[PDB]
């Protein structure tokens, strides 16, 4: 263990988000102190104000989980807001955290800011060697200048700062809204939908759970430069999964290479199917 979340300030930025709150969830266990602020009091794009926070409140750890994320549709129709937001975020908060001396910081990254044609299964060395998703490159942008501000700061200074690059995430607070551009809660919905109504290539999906475990997994014993990512490892197909999914309800080639988590001895733990179904009945519940 290279390094210990015991006794150290934790600060979890974008709490309410999906992955931001999965990180609460996990570290509420843990022995620390636990520092959060709502994007009603503090927009993280504010340079001064994030400055202030950070240099109040002296966080030992600072993992990044506040972000501009959406589907197809806006990122193509908002590309300034998702290149800005995103990248004034890690730009601002980085800088700080840099200035005062943050022991450990986690930048998220993502799996579409790969290049497009590069090869499957996706290795961290594959990022910058082509050609960027337009539909998405100004998101990817953002967060790849991220990303390389943590590593430069690591190379400059030796600032213990690391960007995760997730995949495909299900699980709690997901997006059931009927313009939600993630496929499994869509699917759930557009089956259920049928169910009710009595009506005639590969994947991966990660449990936040599971990712927000590997994060701090990372956290305590990843000191690399390089950026990590963290997958599903049992992928399904489309065909595979409506299957498993119209079981579910009672209806009737973008993989990462995860070794380097592996070589850390971390991998979910959180099987498809229990996920799929502890999340099937919670949307009913709720
Ligand atoms: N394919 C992948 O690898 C993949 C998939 C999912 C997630 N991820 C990674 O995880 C990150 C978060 O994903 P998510 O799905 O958790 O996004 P999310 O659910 O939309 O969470 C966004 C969070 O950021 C907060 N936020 C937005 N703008 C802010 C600002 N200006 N100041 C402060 N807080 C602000 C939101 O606060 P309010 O909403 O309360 O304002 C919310 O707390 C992504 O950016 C990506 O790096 C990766």
């Amino acid at each position: 263990p290279v390094y210990s979340l015991t006794g150290k300030k934790i600060f979890v930025a974008g709490h309410t988000g999906m992955v931001g709150s999965a990180i609460l969830r996990r570290l509420q266990h843990e022995d620390c102190d636990i520092i959060t602020a709502a994007h009603s009091v503090l927009d993280l794009t504010r340079q001064g104000p994030t400055e202030n926070f950070i240099s109040g409140h002296r966080p030992d750890v600072i993992i990044i989980a506040a972000a501009r994320v959406g589907g197809i549709l806006a990122n193509s129709r908002f590309p300034a807001d998702f290149l800005y937001d995103n990248l004034a975020i890690g730009m601002n908060l980085i800088h700080a955290a840099h200035q005062i001396g943050v022991e450990r910081l986690l930048w998220l990254g993502s799996s579409c800011i790969y290049p497009r044609d590069a090869a499957q299964p996706l290795t961290e060395d594959a990022l910058l060697t082509g050609p960027l998703e337009p539909t998405n490159e100004a998101y990817a942008i953002a967060k790849i200048a991220g990303l390389k501000y943590a590593q430069s700061c690591a190379r400059q200074f030796g600032d213990r700062f690391i960007t995760a690059m997730p995949t495909n995430l299900y699980g709690p607070n997901d997006n059931f809204d009927p313009t939600s551009s993630h496929v499994l809660p869509a699917l759930i919905r557009r089956v259920h939908e049928a169910r009710m109504r009595g009506a005639e290539p590969l994947r991966e999906f990660l449990h936040v759970d599971d990712l927000a475990d590997a994060c701090l997994h990372l956290l305590r014993f990843y000191n690399g430069i390089e950026p990590v990512n963290i997958g599903s490892g049992e992928e399904i197909s489309i065909k595979e999964l409506a299957l498993t999914v119209a079981r579910i309800v009672g209806y009737e080639r973008k993989l990462l290479d995860t070794s380097r988590i592996e070589a850390l001895g971390w991998q979910p733990r959180i099987h498809l199917e229990d996920g799929l179904r502890d999340v099937y009945r919670n949307w009913l519940e709720e």
